[PDB]
């Protein structure tokens, strides 16, 4: 079973180490530094890697930074657009920093 999923269009970015954080809402605020997590694709729940959580922090819509976007391998405009679709109306988020094992 997978502990967490990503949209499959992020799979290669994660395996290549271009994406090293993910921004989630309260439903995934329980992941914490030192967790070792099985990761699957959102679309088919297919496993593709195991990650280690290396850091966590809280962030809000109005405190997301260019650097958060860079670590998501996005522009900031791109990151805000994805959040507006995935977490409509939400402002409180949780940063999970990780590495692919
Ligand atoms: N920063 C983020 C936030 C969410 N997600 C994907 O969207 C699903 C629903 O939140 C999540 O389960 C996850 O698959 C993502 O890929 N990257
Ligand atoms: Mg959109």
């Amino acid at each position: 079973p997978n502990d967490i999923t990503f949209f499959q269009r992020f799979q290669d970015d994660i395996l290549a180490g271009r994406k090293t954080i993910t921004i989630r809402d309260e439903s995934e605020s329980h992941f914490k530094t030192g967790d070792v997590l099985r990761v699957g694709r959102f679309e088919d729940d297919g496993y593709f890697c195991t990650i280690e959580v290396t850091a966590t922090s809280t962030v809000t819509l109005d405190t997301l930074t260019e650097k958060h976007a860079e670590q998501e391998n996005m522009t900031l405009t791109e990151l805000i657009k994805v959040i507006a679709d995935i977490y409509p109306g939400q402002t409180q988020f949780y940063v999970i920093e990780f590495k692919c094992l």
